[PDB]
């Protein structure tokens, strides 16, 4: 029966769908608490600073000042940002679907040469991405393989090694692709401890707000910067795109475990219940 | 024979890594070609309305003045509404907006309008992300599933209609590649675009660039359906949730296309060297 398997499929996509959308609504709530207050000081003190600028200079009315926030609000829209290296930078967001925003293309033809440009340019870039993936994980291969002769034969049977495995990776990982390249962004970007990883993520993720973009800032970059954040793209969005992979088999693999529990907690209600 | 297959594969990693820099050289000799003159245009005029309010007013505190942007654009990373009519403000943290923030970030098409300003918002973030994004990719994949089998049923109907005697199994494919490619665009493009034209008050060409824009999961951000308050019927928002689901399916299946086409566009060029290598000579 093709609509029984069918009828299978739906359920399991439903269930998941709920779970998302349970996902989101627990986030949204967790954010609105940590970002509802800050928002309210942050604009009760720019009222202050609008009502403080009339009064310590009678030169400005209301007049003048409101005429002024429209000239700066179309300075949204403007912002060279567009010059030989900066776009270079642009064409990166593009086709790695991160997309940071802070330069886009404010003209029609430039919006049309993006859509092709895109469209054409992600599916290419993913070709490179899972050479270079597949590159650094045969890289990675070779190193497990020396660890694997030293401390793996001896006491711990290899059946919990896996394991022990897949937390090296992780380890290193996040050191090499995480933590490095964060301690640079603090001190030659003047990013706190916290900005600079929340940088990495945003960025890794091809999530990209552009609330902080590595050589953005428009002081004083080392010659061989930019470079380097590059090649630490190509194989930084290699790295989460394993981890993010991994991830997920965790969620397959618990989610198993969880949905046999609820099966063993309603078993255990049903015996309970006929021994009464 | 282990090793030696791994020699011939950095082989062709090189390859592309070199086409992909030269396809960023391209992009941008073609962006900054399109976008410099607007930018030199556009800081030029700007800096006539900086000079046509310097001398406006010989009272203002004139250095001081410049320093006042600076903090009204570090304001405008966050939402501001600094003006002296209508004080009344509306939250872009609200319960309805931090709820779009998180279907940005477990999408990673991270429009950044609205990101978080607090220490622990930006830790539960990453957080959520690392766990929300795989999540969300199962999902992806289901409506993937759904909506291709949904598909597998419609071209069924057309396979027997079309169908006449001395048809070849591996031309009709073609057929059915498009009409995938036809229909898709419909109802996930052309659809959604008009309708984004007329509630929001979008061009033709800036719609198409928000579907395409988000879709892909890029995500500048310089639109963003349902951002300004407008009124929104709220017949409209939920659409739009929709929308991006079975949206970001679509395009997921359509980029993967592409890149056969792209590999198969490499073999062809591939062994055209080889041919034009062979002869070409003479
Ligand atoms: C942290 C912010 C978000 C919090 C996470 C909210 C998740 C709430 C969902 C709880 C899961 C129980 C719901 C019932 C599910 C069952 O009908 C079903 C099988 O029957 N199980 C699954 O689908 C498989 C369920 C797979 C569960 C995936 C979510 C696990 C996240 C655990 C959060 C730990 C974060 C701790 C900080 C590092
Ligand atoms: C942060 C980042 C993203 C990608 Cl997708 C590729 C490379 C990259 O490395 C930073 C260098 N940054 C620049 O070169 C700039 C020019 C104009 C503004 S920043
Ligand atoms: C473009 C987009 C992307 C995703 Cl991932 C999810 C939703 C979405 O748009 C739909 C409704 N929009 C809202 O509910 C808003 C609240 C505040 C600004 S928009
Ligand atoms: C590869 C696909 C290229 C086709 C994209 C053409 C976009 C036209 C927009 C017209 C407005
Ligand atoms: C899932 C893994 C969660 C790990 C949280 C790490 C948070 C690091 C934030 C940086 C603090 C300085
Ligand atoms: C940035 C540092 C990345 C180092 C990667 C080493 C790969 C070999
Ligand atoms: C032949 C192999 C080298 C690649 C040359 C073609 C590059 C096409 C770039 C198209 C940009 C749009
Ligand atoms: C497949 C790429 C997307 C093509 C979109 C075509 C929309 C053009 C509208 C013309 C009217
Ligand atoms: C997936 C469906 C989510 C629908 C959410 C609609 C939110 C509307 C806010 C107004
Ligand atoms: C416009 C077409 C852009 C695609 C360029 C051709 C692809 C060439 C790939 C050959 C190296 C593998
Ligand atoms: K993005
Ligand atoms: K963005
Ligand atoms: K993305
Ligand atoms: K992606
Ligand atoms: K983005």
């Amino acid at each position: 029966s093709d609509s029984a398997i069918n009828v299978m499929k739906w359920k399991t996509v439903s269930t998941i769908f709920l779970v998302v959308v349970l996902y989101l609504i627990i986030g949204a709530t967790v954010f609105k608490a940590l970002e509802q207050p800050q928002e309210i000081s942050q604009r009760t003190t720019i009222v202050i600073q609008r009502e403080k600028f009339l009064r310590a200079h009678p030169c400005v009315s209301d007049q003048e000042l409101d005429e002024l926030i429209q000239q700066i609000v179309a300075a949204i829209n403007a912002g060279s940002h567009w010059d030989l290296g900066s776009s270079f930078f642009f064409a990166g967001t593009v086709i790695t679907t991160i997309g940071f925003g802070n330069i886009s293309p404010r003209t029609e033809g430039g919006k049309i040469f993006c859509i092709i440009y895109a469209l054409l340019g992600i599916p290419l870039f993913g070709f490179l991405l899972a050479g270079v993936g597949d590159q650094l994980g045969t890289i990675f291969g070779k190193g497990i393989a020396k660890v694997e002769d030293t401390f793996i034969k001896w006491n711990v049977s290899q059946t919990k090694i896996r394991i022990i495995s897949t937390i090296i990776f992780i380890l290193f990982g996040c050191v090499l692709f995480v933590a490095l390249p964060a301690v640079i962004f603090k001190h030659i970007e003047g990013w706190s401890a916290l900005d600079a990883i929340y940088f990495v993520v945003i960025t890794l993720t091809t999530i990209g707000f552009g609330d902080y973009v590595a050589g953005g800032s428009d002081i004083e970059y080392l010659d061989f910067y930019k470079p380097v954040v590059w090649f630490w793209i190509l194989v930084g969005l290699a790295y989460f795109a394993a981890v993010l992979s991994m991830i997920g088999d965790w969620l397959r693999v618990i989610a198993k475990k969880t949905k046999e529990a609820v099966g063993e907690f309603r078993a255990h209600a049903a015996e309970w219940t006929a021994n009464v």
